[PDB]
């Protein structure tokens, strides 16, 4: 009996500092540290999930290589307290559907939700973004947890809609 019935390679990407290596961490290892991360020690990480009766296997980098690895789905992630971050997601996005697959799947990830005193970029904004690109949007927290696993479901469901 095979293992899984999908393998979905996936991306993060997003200027540093935002948490994507963060987010990664929270999902994969179901860990958070406020302290400074060079490198997460391994070139990827593993996890399994289940979408409706498939058992689908995600391979997920922090990090660009292929500079896009071959991914099936890029995370995009800004950080709703860093304008800066927000307004380079459109240049992000530019260079994914430049020079990643041609019909790879894409999410938008406001990360730092917690911090609403630092807030910046509001929800609306980064739903209007979403939709003038006709992709979907989450707001995340990987410090306390707040829709980290959902962000990763939600972009395993958009590739499989798109692989069947
Ligand atoms: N308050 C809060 N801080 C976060 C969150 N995610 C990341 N951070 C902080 O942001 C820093 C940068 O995160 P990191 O994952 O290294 O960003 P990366 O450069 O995109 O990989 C971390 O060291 C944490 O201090 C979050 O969800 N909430
Ligand atoms: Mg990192
Ligand atoms: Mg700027
Ligand atoms: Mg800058």
């Amino acid at each position: 009996n095979p293992e899984y019935d999908y393998l979905f390679k996936l991306l993060l990407i997003g200027d540093s500092g935002v948490g994507k290596s963060c987010l990664l961490l929270r999902f994969a290892d179901d860990t958070y540290t406020d302290s400074y991360i060079s490198t997460i020690g391994v070139d990827f990480k593993i996890r399994t999930i289940s979408l409706e009766n498939k058992t689908v296997k995600l391979q997920i980098w922090d990090t660009a290589g292929s500079y896009y690895r071959g991914a099936h789905g890029i995370i995009i992630v800004y950080d709703v307290t860093d304008r800066d971050s927000f307004d380079n997601v459109k240049q992000w996005i530019q260079e994914i559907d430049r020079y990643a697959m041609e019909n790879v799947n894409k999410l938008l990830v406001g990360n730092k939700c917690d911090l609403v005193s630092k807030r910046v970029v509001t929800s609306d904004e980064g739903r209007e973004l979403a939709d003038s690109h006709g992709i979907k949007f989450i707001e995340t927290s990987a410090k306390n947890a707040y829709n980290v696993e959902q962000a990763f479901h939600t972009m395993a469901g958009e590739i499989k809609k798109r692989v069947q």
